[PDB]
Parts: C-alpha cells; sequence; structure tokens
C-alpha cells in the first residue's frame, strides 16, 4: 500500500505536468510553440515502450505472476481494443502519406512524430493482450512506476486529440484529405480503452492469490474502408434518413426497457458501475446542448423538430437502459444467499442487437454533427468541436461496456 | 438501495439540464439572454428552501432520526460553513447597494435575484448547523429526493459564480466597487461544503443504528472588512512583499514534513483520502500554469525568478504534506488490533500553525494573481480569470479539511 501511494502521487504529478504543456500552447498559440507539445510527448512515449519490453520479456516469464482467472476484464474488452487499436493505425498511416505528398512546408518534425505513435500503440496494444489477467508478485515497486508512466501517457494523448484546431476549407490533396478526415476518431477510443486496463491492473498488483483471434482485426480494415466510403459518396433528404436510422432503431428500446424494469418489481464488478454513469456525458451534455440549439433557432423548420426529436429520444433510452442494467445486476449478486425470467431473457436478447446496431452506425458511420451545422451557427465551431470529442468517444465506449453486462444477464437467466 | 439510485439518476439528470443553461448563455451571448440562466437558478432555489422548512419542522422534530454520535462530520467543517455563508451575505448586501445606487440601467431582475440567494444560503446554513449528523429512517422517498435537489442546486451556483465576464476598467461608484470586487470569492467557498456536506447525509439516509458558537460569525464581519483595508489602502516592493509572506510561512513547512515523513519508517473516513486528492488542482494546476509563464516571459526579471521560486516552492509543500497525512493515518487505524511519538507529536503542532497561517492570508488576504499580470498577458484575461476561480477555492478548502486531520493526530498522540 505504501508503495501504491509512492506510485500514485509520482502519477498524479506527471499528467498535471504533462497537461499543462499541451493546454497552454492552445490557451496562448503565441509564446510556446506547436512542437513542445508533440516532442513532450514523444520523450514519454518512449520510455513507456521500452518498460512494456522490460515487462514482456524479462518479467512476465519468470514465475511469480498470477493467473487471475475469474473475471479480469472479459472478451469484449480485448477485442474493442483490437478493433479500435489497428484503425488508429491506418488513420495515422493515411496522415503520414498526407505530410509526404505535400506542397513545401515543414519537414520531418511531424514525421518523426506520427511514426512513434505508430510503434506506441503496437507494442501497447501487444502488451494489454497479454498482461490484462496478469497479478505480478515478484518486483512491485518497478510496475506500479512502470503502469502510471504508460497510464499518464495515454491521458495526455487523450487531451492532446480533443484540443485540435481543424481549421477546415491539387486533384490528389483534395480527396485524400477533405472526406477522409470527418470520421469517428479512433485514437481517442483507443485511449479510454487502454485507461480502463491499465487502472484495473494497477489495482490488481500485489493482489494474494490462435484461429479466433486472427478475424478480429483482418475485417476491421474493411470496416475502417466503409467509412470512409459513406463521405466519399457525397443532403438534405440525405440526412433526413441519416436522422432516421437512429430513430426507427432505439424506437423499441426506449418501450423494451420500461417493460423490463417493471417486471424486476414483479418478481419481487464495483469499478463496473461508475463506468456507466461517466458516461453519461455522452448521451446527456452533447444532447441538451443541442435541444437549447434547436429552440432558440428563429424559423423553426420541419426538421429542427427532428433534430429535437432525435436528442429528446437519446435521453429517454438512457435512464430506461441504466436502470434496467443495475436492477438485474442486484438480482443476480443477491442469489448467492418463473415465466418472469422469460420476460427478462426476451429483453436482454433484444436489447444486444440493437446496441450493436447502434455501436457500428456510431463509430463507422458518418460523423453527423459537421453535417449538422445548427448549433455550428450558435455555437462557436472551434469550441463546439471539443465538446463532439469528449462525449462522442464516450458516447459509443458506453455501448461496447453495456453489451457485456446485458451478455451475463442473459447467460445468468438461461443457466 | 433502489431508492438512492431512483433519487440519484434524478440527481444526475438536473444538474445536467441546469449546467446546460448557463454554459449556453456563456458560449453564444447573443441568443439566449442573461437572465434565463439567473431566472432558471431563482426558481430551482426556491423549490429547495421550502423542503428545507418542510424537514426541518415536520421531519426532524418528529421520532425517528438516529444521531450519529461518533463522526458524522466534525467541528471545523460545520465552522467554516458559518464563517464563510455570512461573508457571502456582505458580498450580496454590498452587491445590491450598487444595483441601487446606480446609472439607468436595468431594475428589479438582478435585485430580486440576489435577494433570493440571501434567502437561499440563509435557510441552507441553518439546516445544516442542524441536520449534518441525521440519519434520517421515517420518509426515506422524499428525503433522498429532498437532498439531490439542494445538492443540484448549489453545483449551479458553482458553476454560474466561476463563468463571469469581469469587464473591468462617479464620487461613490468607484470607491465602492473598484476596491472591492477585487477579493476572494466567498460563495464559490461556501458552495463546496454545503456540497461535502450534504453527500455525507445523503450516503447515511437509512443507514441501521450557544455562547461557543456567536463568536464564529461576529468577528467574521471584522474579517471581511479586514479584506477590504488590503485593497483600498493601495506596488512593485508592496508585491514583493506579498510574496514574501507567503515564501517565508511555507519555508520551514518543505524541511518540516520531510522529516516527519521518515520517523513514520524509521519507527516500523474512506471519503477523506478522495478529499485531499481532487484539491490537487488548487496546489499543481494553477502553479504549473505560472512556471511556464515565467519561462517562456523573454526578459526575465529580478522577480520573474521570485514568481518561479513561489510556484516551485507550493509544489513541494503539497508533496511533503500528504504523505504525512496519510502514513500518519495508516498509522492509526493499525492500532486497533516510544520517542519516535514526540517526534510526530512537535511536527504536527507546527503545521497546524502555519496552515492556519496560510488559510487566513489565503481566504481574508489579496487577490494576488490580479496584482500578477504575467501570465495576463500570456494567457487570456478572459479564461484566465476561469482557472483562478477553480484553483483558489479548492486551495482554500485544501487547508482547512488537512487542519482537521491534523488535530486528530495530535490528539492521537497526546493520548
Amino acid at each position: 500500500k505504501t508503495g501504491r501511494l509512492f506510485s500514485g502521487l509520482f502519477g498524479l504529478n506527471l499528467m498535471f505536468l504533462g497537461g499543462t504543456v499541451v493546454s497552454s500552447v492552445a490557451l496562448s498559440n503565441k509564446a510556446v510553440p506547436e512542437r513542445d507539445s508533440q516532442s513532450f510527448l514523444c520523450i514519454l512515449m518512449l520510455l513507456s515502450s521500452v518498460w512494456a519490453l522490460y515487462h514482456l520479456l524479462f518479467i512476465r516469464n519468470q514465475n511469480g505472476a498470477v493467473h487471475h482467472d475469474h473475471h479480469a476484464g472479459a472478451m469484449w474488452l480485448k477485442a474493442s481494443l483490437a478493433i479500435f487499436g489497428v484503425c488508429s493505425i491506418i488513420l495515422s498511416i493515411f496522415e503520414i502519406g498526407h505530410a509526404l505528398l505535400l506542397q513545401n512546408c515543414e519537414i520531418l518534425m511531424d514525421i518523426v512524430f506520427f511514426s512513434i505513435e505508430i510503434v506506441f500503440v503496437s507494442v501497447q496494444t501487444v502488451l494489454l493482450w497479454v498482461s490484462c489477467k496478469d497479478c505480478v508478485q515478484m518486483h512491485h515497486s518497478v510496475t506500479r512506476y512502470g503502469i502510471m508512466l504508460t497510464l499518464a501517457t495515454d491521458i495526455l494523448l487523450w487531451l492532446t486529440a480533443v484540443i485540435d484546431d481543424s481549421l477546415e476549407q491539387d486533384s490528389m490533396c483534395w480527396g485524400l484529405k477533405q472526406g477522409y478526415v470527418t470520421m469517428f476518431p479512433f485514437n481517442i477510443e483507443y485511449s479510454l480503452i487502454c485507461a480502463t486496463l491499465l487502472f484495473i491492473m494497477w489495482k490488481n498488483v500485489g493482489r494474494r492469490e490462435x484461429x479466433x483471434x486472427x478475424x478480429x482485426x483482418x475485417x476491421x480494415x474493411x470496416x475502417x474502408x466503409x467509412x470512409x466510403x459513406x463521405x466519399x459518396x457525397x443532403x438534405x433528404x440525405x440526412x433526413x434518413x441519416x436522422x432516421x436510422x437512429x430513430x426507427x432503431x432505439x424506437x423499441x428500446x426506449x418501450x423494451x426497457x420500461x417493460x423490463x424494469x417493471x417486471x424486476x418489481x414483479x418478481x419481487x464488478r464495483k469499478l463496473d458501475v461508475t463506468l456507466l454513469f461517466v458516461s453519461a456525458v455522452g448521451q446527456l451534455g452533447i444532447s441538451y446542448f443541442s435541444i437549447i440549439a434547436t429552440v432558440v433557432t428563429t424559423p423553426w423548420t420541419m426538421l429542427s423538430a427532428l433534430n429535437f426529436s432525435n436528442s429528446l429520444l437519446l435521453i429517454l433510452q438512457y435512464l430506461s437502459q441504466t436502470m434496467f442494467i443495475i436492477e438485474s445486476m442486484r438480482s443476480i449478486h443477491e442469489e448467492e444467499k418463473g415465466l418472469s425470467r422469460r420476460v427478462v431473457k426476451e429483453m436482454a436478447m433484444f436489447l444486444m442487437i440493437c446496441n450493436i446496431m447502434c455501436w457500428i452506425l456510431g463509430a463507422f458511420g458518418a460523423h453527423p454533427l459537421y453535417m449538422n451545422g445548427l448549433e455550428r451557427q450558435l455555437y462557436g465551431s472551434g469550441i463546439w468541436l471539443a465538446i463532439l470529442n469528449i462525449g462522442l468517444p464516450l458516447s459509443v465506449f458506453y455501448r461496447m461496456h453495456s453489451v457485456g453486462i446485458l451478455l451475463e444477464v442473459y447467460l445468468h437467466a438461461l443457466e
């Protein structure tokens, strides 16, 4: 415990000293240059990678790393790491080609920068796939320092990717860049998954006592290229269809979990429940901003109320699905010490399909808020784009975390 | 527990719907007017007050409110509520006189606004003094709704006070206003104390099983008027003396707790430890912003390094004092199941004096960052002033929370 605090304050101080540098570039833009946020990030990343090799080769293979058979983080948290990691590779690959085939500008600073991120992701997703379930017993003092070095590295990468001035508006430059970067950012989503995996490992250090993997990263490159197919195939009726797909999918979902919560009344792990509540920003903060943004517009179009009906319906699906999960999760833990079970079984099976239908349209779909333009006229586009890059990766992470709890109550009902 | 979640999601949704309104005024400033942040706040406040009377008269006086004798929040958390509450009254009293004795402008919207805040504070500090230690058993469903209504009311008051455009720069208008509002804001500090008192009560609802008070609010009005005496008595040598007082007080404090942490090595409640870590922003976020802000200035004055030495010394007093508290707090909890004790006793006695010396200079002292002007030239003054109103009330709350733990280890050492 004493080594945990001696690692904790080093872990707390480092991200504050890191997050100061990457923010002060954005607050001033004139005195401090753009290279010091990046140079510091690269140096921090290099040392985090060589620890991961040192933990892999010379530490884990020795005797004294106790396996955690029981829960230790499940398959989807490993799988969504594997999917969202390799899409961040291609997004850096498509970036680094643009830097080469470019007008006469700065050379080799960003090119040496993005190449290290290709190294840093690739060695980290290997580590977290292997060391997801380990409980280290041999060298406590270096591993507790080694994790918080990597944990502080990701949060700065999350903070650097949020505050990004996309100053928008040549036969090969335009088609490679303009229809491309209007996507769901993947390196942000990769940063949250490595954040929520390193913390469970850091909590569980010093605790007393291949044909099914190659299909994930193979088909994801077709799914990542499917995202580019949507933006390169471009309306007031197409976006009306784009808002129709999210409306028609979640329509029965509000009617589903409402009856499901009532059956838990007629019938009568600790880190999981907070991860459901931090995700409230992705479905309440981004929506209430838009509901106000349709009300105080003057003309009241026939699709402004379509935008208002979308964001209001997003709130009700949140508050129905959340209470269904926790009332089910209490209904399993108490069973340590009927046809209503058929109601719970038929309900969780329906929710798992629509959440996946929401997730693929969420991540590998259109970025629907640059197409929106209503609140982009109301709020400033330089600061409204920051609110998208906080909530939209949180909302997608809300789905992949919720599906795994729904699979647990489905399996518990059928057995 | 089920009524707790049914109160929790109502409590979570309300502050997001509230915090959306008060922020969207600040992001646009043109479509939404200034009155709707305020009108909504006033309506929310009125309903929170009449619950507090209803809990006071008709609920607590009935049988079935179990006293918590043991800890339940101690005297200083009640006392700092009593001090910082009544200074918020005079700050609203001095505001409402300026609104009357004023140029021809808007009438009676702000005047009806600030009068309700005089009501809302005064009925709340009566309630939290009385109901600090109660564990309600009679009407669970209304009290869990009643607390989260008041808890969401304070956080919007914390958020409204942060985002405030002080567009600075008549024989009775100037001396009443200009030397006055450059103070440590008290209504922000009042909001945090009511936040950390309502949450312990909300956690402890439904748990199974006057001559020493009049001196606080009496002498605080002399101390609040002592704050106005400093700004109305006004240099490059005076601010050099102002930075000298903070330097000379915390100088031995870094040398104190360093030797104190070593004696805990030579010798060999759960909500308290997180409140020590949220307070890191008040002593690390505001300092690292300034250390960069002295480095990238060109001329390197003979007092720029004085400003750099101040903020660097603030970090080392944080990391010395924090590990001393937790290593002492573990050293008391383990004693359920020597002259080194004289080292701990002489150390905690010295720290309690300098923290109080830091606190009075912290709260009832000069606001040293409007006098600073260095980073006000580097960062924008419209957004640097927001960072002061996050960290400076957190840093003052860090002191009053730390003193009470130091009094506990001092009493435990002497007995």
